[PDB]
């Protein structure tokens, strides 16, 4: 608390507030995300904690993890920006296409790494995307679901941003698979291409729709047991899927073919972050260097 002094806020999230801090100390500079209570959920802390542990090139370093005086303080390395200020530095001239083609592949190979793990994040969004100036990109703040759980806003005042929730979230169930994170990272994925959002739902009803509307609303068919879901509606109207070709365009065939595989309806017919990686749209794949203005 007093060992640090604040430098900016660095945004709010689903789970806390993040701050850009300095040790005062050591001088180090770290990111510090703060959640405010009855007092804590104390089984949280051990498997919390137990992230400490995931150390991978593509997943931003959690170094420490404290409970002190009714708060619960993550302690993060820091990463030069992250992909939503980027993306909208970006906005005029877009992010060139070798340099998305590496962050996703990136992004994936971090992935299959939890994922072999058993490790899921559950709420990616690009806020959760860091970068710095070597070229790489970082997923954090993993956990905090399977940990915590949310209510209607996210901690104190602030709703939850539904944009990259995948289908079967929206529907209702219980137990959800790796295969969340692939259709959140297949949403910013398609914002890193056309620079804006796939489905920007402003409800949980308006989510589902706008998914509906361009996907076709889903049936036995194409997700076996849909219709038995929790807060699957009859009533829901039927849609047809629409030409792909509006999606991400101008991306190339290859890419628009993973990007179908990301965002296919059952949860069983979507692409692993394994499988994904080894996609011909990565035949070419170059790691190039983004222009960041820190
Ligand atoms: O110029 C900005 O706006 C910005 C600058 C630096 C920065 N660095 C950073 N490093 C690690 C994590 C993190 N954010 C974060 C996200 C989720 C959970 C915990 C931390 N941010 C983020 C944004």
């Amino acid at each position: 608390m007093e060992n640090f002094q604040k430098v900016e806020k660095i945004g709010e999230g689903t789970y806390g507030v993040v701050y850009k801090a300095r040790n005062k100390l050591t001088g180090e500079v770290v990111a510090l995300k703060k959640i405010r209570t009855e007092g804590v959920p104390s089984t949280a802390i051990r498997e919390i904690s137990l992230l400490k542990e995931l150390n991978h090139p593509n997943i931003v370093k959690l170094l420490d993890v404290i409970h002190t005086e009714n708060k619960l303080y993550l302690v993060f390395e820091f990463l030069h920006q992250d992909l939503k200020k980027f993306m909208d530095a970006s906005a005029l001239t877009g992010i060139p296409l070798p340099l998305i083609k590496s962050y996703l592949f990136q992004l994936l190979q971090g992935l299959a790494f939890c994922h072999s793990h058993r490790v899921l994040h559950r709420d990616l969004k690009p806020q959760n995307l860091l970068i710095n100036t070597e070229g790489a990109i970082k997923l954090a703040d993993f956990g905090l679901a399977r940990a915590f759980g949310v209510p209607v806003r996210t901690y104190t005042h602030e709703v939850v941003t539904l944009w990259y929730r995948a289908p079967e979230i929206l529907l209702g169930c219980k137990y959800y698979s790796t295969a969340v994170d692939i259709w959140s990272l297949g949403c910013i994925f398609a914002e890193m291409v056309t620079r804006r959002a796939l489905f920007p739902g402003d409800s949980e009803i308006d989510q589902l729709f706008r998914i509906f509307r361009t996907l076709g609303t889903p049936d036995e068919v194409v997700w076996p047991g849909v219709t038995s879901m929790p807060d699957y509606k009859p009533s829901f109207p039927k849609w047809a899927r629409q030409d792909f070709s509006k999606v991400v365009p101008p991306l190339d065939e290859d890419g628009r073919s993973l990007l179908s595989q990301m965002l296919h309806y059952d949860p069983n017919k979507r692409i692993s972050a394994k499988a994904a990686l080894a996609h011909p749209f990565f035949q070419d794949v170059t790691k190039p260097v983004p222009h960041l203005r820190l």
